DNA sequence: CCTGACTCGC
DNA sequence: GCGAGTCAGGCT
């Protein structure tokens, strides 16, 4: 049953057209630096296998890799491109990704492998990435008549599933979302991951030295409150200091014990000196782990930045997510946490970095797409939005808005943000269901047009069985019609959530298209570093933060045209942290 | 070596 | 509402 291809011993013209399906295997997860196995070729003259060393050292071969007219139709193309750059090879000519095609199609399938999206289209002559190469300690590369087959079958699987694919994807009205929106993106999230991130690791191993040495003062003080000496990060062991020694009421009880989550410790804080204590430990203990000693781990020993993998097919939003290290979570609400942006610094002397981000993006796309009138008015007025929001739904004037009001303003906007339960609202006002339910019905009173857009988008979810974005992104909802009440009501909330947080994500996602344009036009040496969520990170040389100042805002403004204004902010310095 | 509990961002 | 990374504890 196997599958006939020439394991060839050189490269030959055949294997060069100008329209092909392209394998090039990097085992390892992190593809940075990372070994290229072997390479597959599937073309109107056949299927071929090519040894890495062999191709890549090809002028024939490169040049054609790098030639743009010569179209190519690969799986996760941004692992090879990214491999490839750090082999000082360009990438160009890639008209279909395989992957971005079945996430666009269906981001609920977590299709990881060529063989997953194959399945999708009854197409199994291929094996699972996993099947080949085994999973954990048992990872390896096989023999190269295995490596090669799995490699061929790829690329055969590639070849025969482009037609398919995009045809689905036209039915859909996603045909331009794969080929102007995220296989354009693929290329700019693969120029900033090879860029990376520069680190100031001396600054980093200072404040780790602080945080050792408040961890110590506070683990000790925690040991003196208890009585006793025992592992604060076990919450089993930490929940019998608390609960049982020092009979502290529970008011939370997780699924396996004692719940010690910081909402829980609040709480209990006035009870005992201690619990302050071990909340102020979690703190410094997360930042010490995740953020100094974390970080310094995947930092580049030789150019001391860091190259994360932004995962461009992962949520079910449309968002893009980040791994190792995952820049998308580094502290800013408290000071201490704050501190550790000081860490990120441009890559070249005098070069600053530049951040931009999104103004109440979310709501003001909800204001676009309901027509709320009241909504859309706030934001051509370009009001706070929270303090408008308390004023209508406490009925008061904006005099009269006290902090505490405009704090639970801002909660249930968040919760439409996120589409948070009602159950979440009470939850983080702390707060009863019932009294949540009144905020929500009140918030419904001063926005008719929101409560018509969350009750006609749950319909359409049950109708179609899907919702979509301004630009068509897709996400299926069967649980949607379930009988189960917690189950349906969680589908519902998805129903009214994706078409705002997706909507966004395409947003930004276009602006930085546009902007990289930009800037090429504009002959700028500045470039994207990162992206998180609602904005967008830069560097570049002083002499330009004056022109980014006016061309960044400018393009993210203008990425798309909604019923209310797109408004963004932005900041520079010498660190991330200062950029604010 | 995998799940639960925790916490960070938006 | 979720992404990711940490830890501890049970697998084994
Ligand atoms: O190259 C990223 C791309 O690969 C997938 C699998 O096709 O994820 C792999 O690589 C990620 C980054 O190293 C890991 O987080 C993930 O665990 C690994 O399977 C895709 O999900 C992703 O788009
Ligand atoms: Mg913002």
């Amino acid at each position: 049953a196997a599958m006939a291809f020439t394991l060839a011993d050189r490269v030959t013209e055949e294997m060069l057209a100008d329209k092909a399906a392209l394998v090039v295997e990097v085992v390892e997860e992190n593809y940075h630096d990372a070994p290229i196995v072997g390479i597959a070729v599937v073309n109107e003259h056949g299927r071929f296998f090519l040894r890495p060393e062999t191709a890549l050292a090809d002028p024939q071969f490169v040049a054609w890799l790098g030639d743009e007219t010569k179209k190519k139709s690969m799986f996760d193309s941004k692992r090879a491109a990214v491999a490839l750059k750090w082999k000082g090879i360009e990438l160009c000519g890639v008209s279909f990704d395989l992957l971005l095609a079945a996430y666009l199609l269906d981001p609920a399938q977590g299709v990881d492998d060529v063989a997953a999206a194959a399945k999708m289209k009854q197409y199994e002559a291929v094996r699972p990435d996993e099947a080949v190469y085994g999973k954990g300690a048992k990872r390896a590369v096989p023999d190269e008549p295995v490596l090669a087959e799995h490699l061929v079958r790829k690329a055969a699987a590639i070849w025969e599933l482009e037609r398919p694919f995009l045809d689905e994807l036209r039915r859909n009205e996603q045909d331009r979302l794969l080929v102007e929106l995220e296989q354009p993106l693929s290329s700019i999230l693969a120029e900033m991951e090879f860029a990376g991130v520069k680190v100031d690791t001396k600054r980093l191993e200072q404040m780790g030295k602080e945080l050792a040495e408040q961890l110590g003062t506070v683990e000790q003080r925690i040991y003196e409150l208890a009585g006793q000496e025992f592992n604060i990060n076990s919450p089993k062991q930490l929940g019998v200091i608390l609960f049982e020694k020092l009979q502290l009421p529970v008011l939370k009880k997780t699924k396996t014990g004692y719940s010690t989550s910081a909402d829980v410790l609040e709480k209990l804080a006035p009870y005992h000196e201690i619990v302050e204590n071990i909340l102020h430990y979690r703190q410094l203990g997360k930042l010490q782990s995740t953020y100094i000693e974390g970080l310094l781990k995947v930092v580049r020993p030789d150019t001391k930045k860091v190259h994360t993998i932004f995962n461009q097919a992962l949520t079910q939003t449309g968002r893009l997510s980040s791994t190792e290290p995952n820049l998308q979570n580094i502290p800013i609400r408290l000071e201490e946490g704050r501190k550790i942006r000081q860490a990120f610094v441009p890559s070249e002397s005098d070069w600053l970095i530049f951040a931009a981000d999104y103004s109440q993006i979310e709501l003001r796309v909800l204001a676009h797409i309901a027509e709320d009138d009241n909504l859309m008015e706030a934001f051509r007025r370009d009001l706070d939005i929270h303090t408008k929001t308390a004023m209508d739904i406490f009925q008061v004037s904006e005099d009269e808005v006290t902090p505490n009001m405009r704090r639970q303003a801002k909660a249930v906007n968040f919760g439409i943000v996120y589409g948070i339960s009602d159950y979440g609202l009470a939850q983080n006002l702390n707060i009863s269901r019932k009294e949540a339910a009144e905020f929500i019905e009140r918030y419904f009173e001063s926005f008719p047009g929101v409560k018509r857009y969350m009750e006609n988008i749950v319909q359409e979810a049950k109708q179609k069985g899907y919702v979509t974005t301004l630009l068509h992104r897709r996400r299926y909802l069967p649980d949607i019609t379930s009988r189960n009440f917690n189950v349906r009501s969680f589908a519902e909330r998805m129903a009214m959530n994706t078409p705002i947080q997706g909507s966004a994500a395409d947003i930004i996602k276009k602006a930085m298209i546009d902007l990289n344009a930009r800037l090429k036009e504009e002959r700028l040496q500045a470039h994207l570093l990162l992206q998180v969520h609602d904005e967008l990170i830069l560097e570049a040389p002083k002499e330009e933060m004056e022109r980014l100042c006016r061309l960044v805002p400018e393009v993210m403004e203008q990425a798309v045209t909604l019923r209310v204004p797109l408004k963004v902010d932005y900041h520079y310095g010498s660190t991330w942290y200062d950029a604010k």
